[PDB]
């Protein structure tokens, strides 16, 4: 009864650190390859697939295509949730590019399983309300307003609980179904 | 002892028709090519396997379908191509052909040019010397001067001659490569998937 999470985001958002917080272990310099770590939270078995920083970059190369294939192989038969990790008050073209790559790598429908994570160091809804960023508003609306703040002990357990609550809410809405596409179906036959 | 050929090129270069000429059969539909196709034939004592790729490989953007077709291409051409035929139209090398060449490097790796032969669909050295396109010369130099002219409407004896001309280029490349096919980390990943 595993829960598969794909971490996506630009360099310096603390993507790997958020994965280590969820698994409560050192499960995961630039991230150059996909990594997979297994852990738990409560009664739940959690599988996290960390992706390279280059997923958020503009260009393409052999390594990118290879890592898209590993991501698919490591997250097969599909992710339950895609965590788009971004930094509070610092949503730039690089974050827009990372969001766009989620749609290009997994299909437009992947946004239906995406939660936007806001890393920093109620109060989040206060900043969103006054946000003058048209691109960020477009992303949050595309992710059905599924947003969660995250500061990267007790306070750490609380923000994981907050995020696990978002994830569970999405899962309940999806009746526990993971996201899938034609490439996942192709892997499943081969 | 099969010989694997991947066909790459922009829309309208007669990419599928060249594949059909090499195999001497209607192996591929020659509309847009939307998916990868594989057809087998023979030449001499060698089995020729041809992997036709979508026109979108020569396009600027990326999508789910492109990543799916990259995977099929890799699966159909595994453990790797001996040769990549970059099909271009003699007298019409544009930014779209430059993009197709660039995508060979992005899909298969920079070193892939080392296994690439430029096919000119339509004396060829005469049209080459008449050309003043700097981008095209840069591509031909990147492909070690491995160029070949092709008439996709050629039949019988003339058809056999242009395949022989191309098979000569391929054999020259193969000798240089010591019969080795081109490979990368993604072909290795597919092979163990």
């Amino acid at each position: 009864s595993e829960l598969r999470i794909i971490l996506v985001g630009k360099t310096g958002t603390g993507k790997s650190a958020a994965g280590n917080s969820i698994l409560r272990k050192q499960a995961f310099t630039l991230t150059k390859t996909c990594s997979k770590s297994q852990g738990s939270w409560g009664n739940r078995e959690i599988v996290i697939i960390d992706t390279p920083d280059m997923f958020s970059w503009k260009d393409h190369c052999e390594a990118l295509y290879k890592e898209v294939q590993r991501c698919y192989l490591l997250s097969a038969p599909g992710p339950h949730v895609l965590l788009l990790v971004t930094q509070l008050g610092r949503y730039t073209s690089q974050d827009q590019q990372a969001a766009q790559r989620v749609k290009e790598i997994f299909g437009e429908d992947a946004m239906g399983h995406t939660i936007v994570l806001f890393t920093h160091k109620g109060s989040l809804m206060d900043y969103m309300h006054d946000s003058d960023n048209k691109a960020l508003s477009k992303l949050v609306a595309a992710c059905g307003g599924r947003i969660c703040a995250f500061n990267n002990g007790s306070n750490q357990d609380d923000q994981v609980k907050e995020l696990m609550d978002c994830i569970e809410d999405l899962l309940m809405e999806k009746n526990g179904d993971h996201y899938t596409n034609g490439l996942y179906s192709l892997i499943q036959r081969s």
